[PDB]
């Protein structure tokens, strides 16, 4: 007590305690090896410790960001590794923390992770701490804004796969599948929690605040305003804190917020009671993705309060962000149907149908077709997601990736190509994921999962920025980011690019590879080809890259495989021109 650091480490434990300043630590110093991450955490720790004991030591009185960042300023080599992160360590608090956070890095290209059954089960073995505590540094710098206490969690059962099929009889069969469907939670949690710090970075807390008013309500229309209001308050707290890296703070805030929803579950979901019977960090995770409550049956009709009654205006005026609050609780809970981002689309129209009819000279006779401006705002996202899956479950994952890239090469010929290659897949990605399910559940799951999609399609483009088009989508407005992206086609003002016979070229070592990694050099000539000719149909390009799969296919099968590359290669290279005119 009396000193912030020794509080936490004596509430949230050893272990977790340095579990957080470990991954907070990686994230931050993305560069640095894991045995001098493993010191820094130890030196804190060790000061936790001290002060926990004795409250009066010297600096216990400073703050988690002084004490993390004069740690993150000893470290060694600040200037050869990180020059940009040495000016940083000039500059107090908070002015410090937020030039730390200026120079995270979003694409580092590191390695990708791959399991190694023979290896990681013998170094689990010798030491389990140290293998594991290596899996948060590894994923904490490949994602400098995953969600500190979900990565502890992924991290407790990470460790649950290794406690399974480590003395097992088959070490990859029992272990692969597993820490492949680890791999493609990880790359959802991550995607989710790096929206949320992109909405706090570009929009605010106000969208941030907006969004999970939305959501929450979504997800729990039983609860009220006022639970909605606080569990929202709290819950944008947690994530606030987790984006600015006060990852001890975040993981308190969280648990507390756990505490607080499972207290009252019965007022707010009756499937909360399956996530409030278990352990800490499964509680909190259980709760984050539990599904929606049923819709109650004394639901109110909205007619009345928001397009019937004649002292809106009054209502609206006397406090605004407060009543377009209520209405977007009371539109959000009755249409689970619905996208967030939809949602908050109608509720950025209520709004401006307000702002408009209340200086008119008779509001109410203006206002009161307000709900029926929502229909065609509905319409819209119902089409492309229908466009989208009939095209899915017609042509596979593959051909739905290879017709996306295609869409969005155009839209953005000058983003790189592994960039175009990835988000074409994670969006590809989506069909598999929302199309097959329940078609009531359809809208939503494709909409919410192509927030993700392009929010890291702009994270890549703050970085990274080449095309004026994608600033104003990713910058203009959240709510209507993916209709701007949709919106968008071929940029005429683009000089299509100089063709470069070697960029269409292939070589035997494609026939090693993984299924995965092959599919993303034939993308990355689909992505190349649009490039030279955006012109070019999609049903030419198919065409195209059918004759290069085909071509890759029979010389993988040749008994020479140099020499069939050699010959039938430059041939189809040419032919290649001349099909995309
Ligand atoms: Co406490
Ligand atoms: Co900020
Ligand atoms: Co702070
Ligand atoms: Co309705
Ligand atoms: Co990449």
């Amino acid at each position: 007590h009396k000193s912030e650091i020794a509080h936490r480490f004596n509430d949230l434990g050893e272990k977790h305690f340095k579990g957080l300043v470990l991954v907070a630590f990686s994230q931050y110093l993305q560069q640095c090896p894991f045995e001098d991450h493993v010191k820094l955490v130890n030196e804190v720790t060790e000061f936790a410790k001290k002060c926990a004991a004795d409250e009066s030591a010297e600096n216990c009185d400073k703050s988690l960001h002084t004490l993390f960042g004069d740690k993150l300023c000893t470290v060694a080599t600040l200037r050869a590794t990180y020059g940009e992160l040495a000016d940083c360590c000039e500059k107090q608090e908070p002015e410090r923390n937020e030039c730390f956070l200026t120079h995270k890095d979003d694409h580092p290209n590191l390695p990708k992770l791959k399991p190694e059954p023979d290896a990681q089960c013998a170094a689990f073995q010798e030491d389990p701490d140290k293998f594991l505590g290596k899996y948060l540094y590894e994923v904490a710098r490949r994602h400098p804004y995953f969600y500190g206490p979900e990565l502890l969690f992924h991290a407790e059962e990470y460790k649950a796969d290794f406690t399974e099929c480590c003395p097992a009889d088959d070490k990859l069969a029992c272990l692969i599948p597993k820490l492949d469907a680890l791999k493609e939670r990880i790359l959802l949690s991550s995607a989710k929690e790096r929206l949320k710090c992109s909405s706090f970075q570009n929009f605010g807390e106000r969208a941030v605040k907006a969004w999970s008013v939305a959501r929450l309500s979504q997800k729990f229309p039983k609860a009220d305003f006022a639970e909605v209001s606080k569990i929202v308050t709290d819950l944008t707290k947690v994530h606030k804190e987790c984006c600015h890296g006060d990852l001890l703070e975040c993981a308190d805030d969280r648990a507390d917020l756990a505490k607080y929803i499972c207290e009252h579950q019965d007022s707010i979901s009756g499937k909360l009671k399956a996530c409030c019977d278990k352990p800490l960090l499964q509680k909190s995770h259980c709760i984050a993705e539990v599904k929606e409550d049923d819709l109650p049956s004394d639901l109110p009709a909205l007619a009345a309060d928001f397009a019937e009654d004649k002292e809106i205006c009054k209502h609206y005026k006397d406090a605004k962000d407060v009543f377009l609050g209520t209405f977007l609780y009371e539109y959000s809970r009755r249409h689970p149907d619905y996208s967030v981002s939809l949602l908050l689309r109608i509720a950025k129209t209520y709004e401006a149908t307000l702002e408009k009819c209340c200086a008119e000279a008779d509001p109410p006779a203006c206002y009161r077709t307000v709900f029926d401006q929502f229909t065609p705002l509905v319409e819209e996202p119902k089409s492309l997601v229908k466009k989208n899956c009939d095209l899915f479950e017609e042509v596979g994952e593959y051909d739905f990736q290879n017709a996306l890239i295609v869409r969005y090469t155009k839209k953005a010929p000058q983003v790189s190509t592994p960039t175009l290659v990835e988000i074409g897949r994670t969006l590809g990605k989506v069909g598999s994921r929302c199309c097959k399910l329940p078609e009531s559940e359809r809208l939503p799951c494709s909409e919410n999962h192509l927030a993700l999609a392009l929010n890291r399609l702009c994270v890549l483009h703050e970085k990274t920025p080449v095309s004026e088009k994608i600033t104003k989508c990713c910058t203009d407005s959240l709510a209507e980011r993916r209709p701007c992206f949709s919106a968008l086609e071929l940029d005429e003002g683009y000089v299509p690019k100089e063709f470069k016979a070697e960029t269409f070229t292939f070589h035997a070592d494609i026939c090693t590879l993984p299924e995965d990694e092959k599919q993303i050099k034939k993308q990355s000539a689909l992505a190349e080809l649009v490039k030279h000719k955006p012109k070019a149909t999609k049903e030419q390009l198919k065409t195209v890259l059918g004759n290069f799969s085909a071509f890759v296919a029979k010389c993988c099968g040749a008994e020479d495989k140099e020499a069939c590359f050699a010959e039938e290669g430059p041939k189809l290279v040419a032919s290649s021109q001349l099909a995309l005119a």
